[PDB]
């Protein structure tokens, strides 16, 4: 009724009700941050039991845990304050919102009302007025904490970024070992190889090299893809190191092959050098078999059967003394000198004379390589003349002297290759073959000077008359 009434029903169920709760409102609004502050701080110091100090991730768990009740608390206060209209509260007349809790009350029915009075209203007005500074309150906590949680995940990030960027540079200067130890695990793999031969294990490196380069090119087209369709920048740069690494890791691998591509040449053309010298091996055996069916068709079976024997019975023998030889010699001698006429000490001396060096030294060495004996010095024309003079004169001492000292310590063979060099570079004819024969068998086995000596004589069929 009386307007005192009103004034006092105002004051008593309006102003002083909601005046305590904008008081109450404010100051839940300055001292929150503070206490939000003050739980994440006692709940880490509860995880690390003050021992230690909490790492970022346990920092950014226990924000998020706090920051996800305060944000669901915000949704309760935000949602009562939402079932009615908007009062801004602290700056209303206790009339105004009396005016406003009115209409509220007036929207239901004259039966409704009966069931729900006004004071009823005020009553569930003013749990709505608290709701409102709740959630004013908590939405201005839950900003700070939101900032502060986001910096903090801001944090923790650049920390992976660093360790990231550590691993990174760690394994680049490690670079040259790894691609090593890789090969070698993909080796590990690989059946055991017995006795092989340099280009046998060059072909496995070549195949492990190749393969390796293959596959870490796949990778690197998948990676391109990884840093394309990135989810955040840590997976970026992770995909980026990588993508780095492997292009340092093909590299390495690439000059690598290019070393084995070089050896793997060398090896190969080794390897016919070899093959090529056991073919002048086969074809000196050839030369030597060719040189018996020459010597037949030029002088007779006869002659070539006696270089044959010469040949076959120096085998495994070595040169004898230049004292053994004279001696062996001398004995057989006195015949020769006078079955020997002067024109054939002439015509043998003269052949000598037009000797061809350059073919008698390849001819030396074809039998040589034929008979499996060392390849050795000699002044030819040195000899030769020896030869010459002895054939002339009727001295064979001072020969037997020059090829001892010429050969002394050498394989018998070898002077049977000089005999035989000889026939192939001189027009040197079946008698002076045959004494060259009969001096060389003098300097290896004494059956062999007699056999040839035999021949000598045998072929003086010479008209030697009057
Ligand atoms: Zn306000
Ligand atoms: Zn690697
Ligand atoms: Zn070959
Ligand atoms: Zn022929
Ligand atoms: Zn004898
Ligand atoms: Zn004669
Ligand atoms: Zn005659
Ligand atoms: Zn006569």
């Amino acid at each position: 009724g009386d307007l005192i009434q009103r004034e006092i029903y105002l004051q008593k169920n309006i102003y002083y009700p909601v005046r305590s709760i904008f008081e109450q409102g404010t100051k839940e609004k300055k001292e929150i941050n503070k206490k939000v502050s003050d739980q994440v701080d006692g709940l880490l110091k509860q995880i690390t039991q003050g021992k230690r100090e909490a790492t970022r991730q346990e920092r950014v768990d226990v924000m998020s845990a706090v920051l996800h009740k305060m944000e669901s608390d915000l949704e309760g206060y935000k949602k009562t304050f939402t079932k009615g209209p908007f009062i801004d509260y602290e700056k209303q007349s206790s009339l105004s919102i009396y005016e406003a809790w009115v209409k509220i009350w007036e929207k239901n029915s004259w039966e409704e009302r009966k069931k729900y009075p006004f004071q009823q209203l005020v009553r569930d007005e003013l749990e709505r007025a608290v709701a409102y500074y709740k959630q004013d309150s908590l939405s201005e906590a839950v900003k700070v904490l939101r900032q502060e949680l986001n910096k903090q995940k801001a944090l923790k990030e650049k920390e992976d970024l660093s360790q990231l960027e550590r691993d990174y540079r760690t394994r680049k200067a490690n670079l040259q070992m790894k691609v090593q130890s890789e090969l070698d695990q993909a080796g590990s793999a690989l059946p055991p190889l017995v006795s092989p031969t340099p280009e046998q294990w060059l072909e496995r490196a070549t195949r492990l090299v190749t393969q390796a380069i293959a596959d870490k090119k796949q990778l690197q087209t998948t990676n391109n893809t990884l840093i394309k369709n990135s989810p955040t920048p840590l997976e970026k740069q992770k995909a980026i190191y990588n993508g780095e690494l492997l292009v340092d890791e093909i590299a390495s691998l690439q000059a690598r092959l290019v070393k084995l591509n070089a050896e793997t040449t060398r090896r190969r053309t080794e390897a016919e050098r070899k093959a090529a010298e056991e073919q002048a091996l086969q074809d000196a055996i050839k030369f030597t078999a060719d040189f018996y069916k020459e010597v037949t068709e030029k002088f007779g079976a006869r002659t070539s059967e006696m270089a044959r024997q010469l040949a076959e019975g120096a085998r495994g023998k070595n040169i004898r003394s230049s004292a053994e030889a004279i001696k062996s010699f001398e004995k057989h001698k006195d015949a020769l000198n006078k079955k020997l006429s002067l024109k054939d000490r002439q015509a043998i001396a003269k052949a000598f004379d037009s000797l061809d060096k350059q073919m008698m030294a390849k001819s030396l060495e074809k039998f040589s390589k034929g008979f499996g004996v060392v390849g050795k010095a000699i002044d030819a024309a040195s000899l030769y003349q020896e030869f010459k003079i002895s054939t002339e004169t009727g001295d064979w001492k001072p020969f037997f002297v020059k090829i001892e000292t010429l050969a002394a310590g050498a394989a018998a063979s070898w002077l049977v290759g000089i005999a035989f060099a000889t026939a192939t570079a001189t027009p040197i004819g079946i008698l002076g073959f045959a004494l060259v024969m009969a001096v060389t068998g003098a300097m290896i086995d004494e059956d062999l000077l007699e056999k040839a000596n035999n021949l000598v004589i045998s072929i003086l069929e010479h008209h030697h008359h009057h």
